[PDB]
DNA sequence: ATATATATATATATATATATATATATATATATATATATATATATATATATATATATATAT
DNA sequence: ATATATATATATATATATATATATATATATATATATATATATATATATATATATATATAT
């Protein structure tokens, strides 16, 4: 179908002209400003403290004071800092939040962009094709409900089970070779690196629902009774929408201590390996040890966030 | 030891799967956990065929390197030989390089690969399929394995 | 690791004005040339 | 007798000119970006007039 | 002994002038995308000539 074709173009001239990102790309200044942010936010767990990101980002602009072609400042680094970090917040490149600044959505994609821009360690390791497939199997067998069909792919599956329990017993296990296992781990890496990818989709999407919620109430003759629901009903609409219904579910997965403790330990003894130091310098190393408190605390983050938006309600249907 | 008891649990599990589908209670994924399972799917081959774009060009550029060190006058037969040997091995080495013998590794044991293209068709004929990726990309992630032997 | 702070620096300018798809996004033109690219190139995937 | 050699015909290449589309290059008008004067906001010293209050006089 | 009422105390809210910091409108410099121009290349047609192969008369 091509007749949207028309339309796309009205779509991309729409996005270069408002998304900030693309904006960001466009500027003539734009790899400084990406390398400054993404060395900024390198070190960062939760919205990084206002004050630190002021001290860190005159350092930063220390760094490259050298680089007069920019017009970089000569007599107060601090300053400096200061004036870029209100006009980045200008840009609505970063927000603050509780006096602690995080990363839009609009950065985490330029940022995205430029670092896969470039000749690099790739983004797919020679382990992606076997997690496909192995991800392949599970959905396939998992998705008829054939009984039938489960039971034989069980039974194969235990068949083949039975096999590897008898080659071990018997002694003849086998392990990751070194660079087999450092591709592994690089793609463990990459793939837990994207759980952050959208805990800030989510957020915008509340605010933006919330936002409308609260203009539509303008015409305020509508039953009260109608939101006593749509209390529940602005989350049950965003799980129309993938954002309310794969961050619930995703919540909802994750609060099963018992996998996230398997995984923890796991985690543990993965970066204890050897090769660790070889797959991942010690920032990664690092960011992956504790991921599952990296998690645990920005989701817990977002739905304090979305806790205004639980206000909300109080704010409107309230008129005394 | 920890391969014996690591396979001693994993088989009970399947145990107890095997246990609760041969009592009735088979379980497919919700008709709409289904959904962003798929494009999940989609999003991790997404980058499989970005990489080879990729080893592509790294092995172009090896040839040119070749190529032009051959009209270099320095190198004896053994040399170029040599060069062509060494370049090889280490563009074979690199990461993408890597990615390249996993490919052929697979193509070896073909039974994997065609396993996956079948699942694939099974996947894809799936109603929440149409709901999940617009037809592009159904297409797509249908001929992966095709693109891929291709490329 | 200081030096993963200034060389990237480089890398990034070195990018913003060599490599193709970011000197395409950043011309005041971009827009169309994606979208009838992206035209052209979905349909068919044999070239 | 067989084969030789020139005149003949025809298929192909070469020269030349016309017009069109092209590439390199110059200059132009356009837009991004920086710098500035200026007004307005944030914070402060110094102090007044004030509300609240202790400490307190006065009372039953 | 508790309760009404007293001069002074706690302490601040407000006010003014001052500086510095930030927001804005505006001017101005450099980068850019595009318009115009000359030499170049492409393909077209018109015609000449070169070439292979053949018809014909001929040598020995």
């Amino acid at each position: 179908m091509e007749e949207n074709t028309r339309q796309r173009t009205e779509n991309y001239i729409s996005a270069k002209n408002q998304h900030p990102a693309w904006i960001l790309l466009a500027t003539r200044r734009a790899p400084l400003v990406l390398s400054a942010l993404k060395t900024l936010f390198e070190k960062s767990h939760d919205g990084i403290p206002l004050e630190e990101a002021i001290q860190s980002l005159s350092s930063i602009l220390i760094e490259h004071v050298s680089q007069e072609q920019y017009d970089i400042n000569q007599d107060n680094p601090f300053l400096q800092a200061s004036r870029e970090l209100r006009e980045w917040i200008k840009r609505r490149l970063i927000v603050e939040r509780d006096g602690r600044i995080f990363a839009t959505d609009a950065l985490e994609v330029a940022i995205t962009f430029v670092e896969s821009l470039d000749n690099r360690f790739m983004t797919s390791t020679a382990s992606r094709l076997s997690t496909v497939q192995r991800e392949i199997e599970n959905l396939e067998t998992r998705l008829n409900p054939n009984p039938a069909n489960r039971v034989a792919t069980l039974r194969r599956r235990i068949s083949e089970l039975e096999r590897e329990l008898q080659e071990a017993e018997a002694g003849h296990i086998e392990v990751l070779e070194t660079h087999q296992a450092v591709e592994h781990i690089r793609d463990v890496y990459n793939l837990a690196s994207s759980l952050r990818a959208d805990f800030r989709r989510v957020e915008d999407s509340w605010r933006e629902a919330d936002r409308a919620l609260r203009q539509s109430i303008i015409g305020e003759q509508y039953h009260r009774g109608d939101i006593v629901e749509r209390l529940l009903n602005d989350q049950d609409a965003l799980l129309n929408t993938p954002e309310g219904r794969v961050f619930d579910s995703f919540q909802q997965q994750l609060r099963q201590s018992s996998e996230l403790k398997a995984m923890s330990e796991r985690l543990r003894v993965i970066l204890s390996h050897p090769s660790a130091s070889d797959a991942l310098n010690r920032l990664q190393r690092h960011d992956l040890r504790w991921l599952v408190k990296r998690l645990v605390d920005e989701s817990q983050t977002v739905l304090q966030a979305r806790a205004r938006s639980e206000r909300d309600v109080r704010g409107f249907m309230k008129t005394g």
